[PDB]
């Protein structure tokens, strides 16, 4: 219940097991279900696209993410400038519990005030042309200065939640990788990257403040980058980029600029900003409302999958209508040299109306009207029957029936269908590896199937990921001192990002064979 | 036992199979009311037949992605509603008399019916269905707005119903497919692939037929059911206890007296 266990190849090159005890709030934490979904989304993305010498890593990654998230939760959790400051704490973790709610709340009112909006009419004549709302009850339209109001107040409290709640672990993780490249690749004292990488130059604005890391854990980077690269690319000039005094070690306006430009790319902060730009802009026009409907599709997860299919072979997609802009250009070369008088739109005898005496005009013509229609441009261009180039026009119309109108059309079905296929077959693969095989040594069910529910076994207490997770949190938690030998052994080779002790292709049993048996 | 057969009757009352045939007699006594309410029961074939139940399944695989892209269909179509009634109103008029118009965007509810009733069954959009926009000065936003409409809601939309759909059958034919091979590689019982029991010819269909057939465990519940406690043999009562205190553990998970007793067999 309480009670961890790991197993690691310890320095004895052995599969050892190691017990610990597990904090009930971290446990909760740990089954909260946005930390399930966060768990469920990292093992899809790495079974998706991971490879063996990448895999601990991006798993250590998202386990200090996931840590992170906990210290966050367990923060904003509930349990004259005085007051001032406990109140604002108090409103803003109710911001940074309620955010979801708030993002729902901000839907549901959007389909009101659109709701609301299926009743204006428009008039010459007051209620130049006005426009008003126009139903029995006469309570709409009250209601709807009283929603847009509550939405923009919505929005506001949106976004301010998500400064407070998700902005943090950007931080965090920005200034982890930061960290990760400055001291184990030496990129800014060795690598130097140049001006394309713009994360990488914008990045220089916090390397000499004085706190660069305020939500990494690791607050002696400096320390170690200094030790690291300092005694071989001069000292003097490593303090001088890190903006750390030599003599200090003996006895912040810009880096808020740096994490308000980091802010400003995130593209969730960024939405957000977009959200608010046009509650603010209803209030000047009440039908900007209608641009956060398509919020739908960021907030339903059932219709992020049906999109995820359109959005699969985007590119592809973009391609084909390129491909049937050039061809629908080729057939408009044709008709303009040789189906001028055809292309009379004009039921008037006195007046014509020749689609396809410009070429402008014609290309025109054919893009949005033949490809519109159900047989091309033979319905929409004269009849061509009694005529010295009929069988010309006939080849003409039916070859662009054909390629246009049936594939083109086609190839953009099947690419939807396709799409569809291909993430359910990810899906199915994701689900089939991680039923097959441990997360942690790659070893197959097979093996540990010899006993029985021995893969369940393995997997729910031998080599669980969140056991990992766990003793991870706990070496984090755990002072230095109080170290027993394995677990300074785990934390120390931690610390320089080996991942080694975590079981690669062996286990206890496979081990210990004879003497369990 | 008039409270037994209370809770008796509400647990038949929400059985689903009944409240079918209860169904079926009301529109039956509807029927002497109205014969066109025996229409009604041509439903039935649904229910009926297993191959209508088989196409069907492929409709209601995806019914909740069904629904989700009919109402994003709608929300899309509100979106070039509202654009529509705020740039080109003028184009709506469905009244070939000039004397009387009939403007069917003048009204917000009005022109989103229009939308949804005529755009969405139009071949090429709602640009069939309003005025030309040839010789206007918001021509090009005109062409765009039913290019677009024509793209996302006629094509792509109907393009993923079409999809949805295609990949059901898919995906139902795969789900027989796998089940098809899980029992034809694997054993029910004990779990032990095919591929260790066809060392000897036919093995795996001997071991199937005669050492570990589920149907063979049915008979030895019921056989052990039917029998009287005192005339149980010794493992007879050691399953009968065991399974009436249902511990699934005498089921020989991943073993089988082949595997057991390899070297006595040879
Ligand atoms: N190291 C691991 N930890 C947890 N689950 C694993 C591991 N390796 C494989 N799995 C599988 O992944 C599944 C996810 O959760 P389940 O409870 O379905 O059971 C799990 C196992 O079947
Ligand atoms: N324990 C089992 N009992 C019966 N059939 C099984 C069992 N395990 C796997 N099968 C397979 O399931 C099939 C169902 O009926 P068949 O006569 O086709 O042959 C059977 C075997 O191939
Ligand atoms: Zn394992
Ligand atoms: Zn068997």
């Amino acid at each position: 219940p309480y009670l961890g266990r790991i197993e690691i190849m310890g320095a004895s090159r052995r599969i050892e097991r190691i017990y610990f005890e597990i904090s009930e709030t971290n446990r909760a934490q740990w089954e909260m279900p946005q930390v399930k979904e966060s768990k469920r989304q990292f093992i899809f993305d790495v079974v998706n696209e991971g490879g063996e010498a990448e895999k601990m890593e991006l798993f250590v990654s998202f386990c200090e993410d996931t840590i992170f998230e906990m210290q966050i939760a367990a923060q904003i959790s509930e349990p004259f400038w005085g007051e001032l400051e406990v109140q604002r704490v108090k409103f803003l973790n109710y911001l940074s519990r309620n955010f979801y709610t708030l993002r729902f709340l901000a839907l549901f009112l959007a389909f009101a005030i659109n709701f609301i909006l299926l009743f204006y009419k428009v008039s010459d004549s007051p209620p130049m042309v006005y426009y008003f709302l126009e139903e029995s009850t006469g309570y709409m339209e009250p209601a709807l200065w009283c929603l847009s109001l509550l939405h923009t107040l919505v929005a506001f409290l949106c976004i301010i939640g998500y400064n407070c709640l998700k902005v943090p672990l950007v931080i965090f993780k920005r200034e982890k990788e930061l960290a990760r490249k400055l001291e184990f690749d030496g990129l800014y004292i060795t690598e130097q990257p140049g001006d394309d990488d713009v994360k990488g130059q914008w990045d220089r604005l916090v390397l000499n403040t004085p706190s660069f890391p305020s939500n990494y854990w690791d607050k002696f980077v400096k320390r170690k980058v200094l030790d690291k690269h300092g005694d071989i690319f001069g000292r003097e000039r490593i303090a001088e980029l890190l903006g750390m005094d030599l003599a200090s070690l003996e006895i912040d306006v810009k880096y808020q600029i740096w994490k308000f430009g980091v802010i400003f790319t995130d593209n969730s902060f960024l939405y957000l900003g977009w959200y608010m730009v046009m509650s603010l802009l209803g209030h000047y026009n009440n039908f900007f409302f209608a641009a956060h409907l398509l919020d739908i599709a960021m907030g339903v997860k059932t219709l992020r999958t049906i999109l995820s299919s359109v959005t699969h072979n985007g590119k592809q997609l973009v391609m084909t209508v390129g491909l049937l802009a050039v061809v629908v250009y080729l057939y408009t070369v044709v008709a303009f040299n040789f189906f001028r008088k055809f292309y009379n739109k004009s039921e008037d005898e006195d007046e014509p109306d020749m689609k396809c005496d410009d070429m402008m005009t014609c290309y025109l013509f054919h893009m949005y009207v033949g490809v519109r229609a159900g047989g091309g441009i033979g319905d929409e261009i004269e009849d061509p029957a009694g005529d010295e180039y009929e069988l010309y026009r006939v080849v003409f119309d039916i070859t662009f029936f054909f390629f246009v109108i049936v594939i083109l059309l086609a190839i953009i079905q099947g690419l939807i269908i396709d799409a569809f296929g291909e993430l359910r077959d990810q899906q199915e693969q994701v689900k089939e590896d991680m039923e097959t095989k441990c997360f942690i040594c790659g070893i197959g069910s097979d093996y540990f199937d010899t006993t029985p529910h021995g893969f369940e076994t393995h997997t729910l207490e031998e080599h669980n990921l969140a056991n990992y997770m766990f003793f991870l949190m706990y070496l984090i938690n755990k002072d230095e001192t109080e170290h027993t030998g394995q677990e300074s052994y785990v934390w120390k080779m931690y610390q320089e990002r080996c991942w080694d002790f975590f079981p690669a292709g062996d286990c206890f049993r496979k081990q210990y064979e004879d003497q369990l048996s």
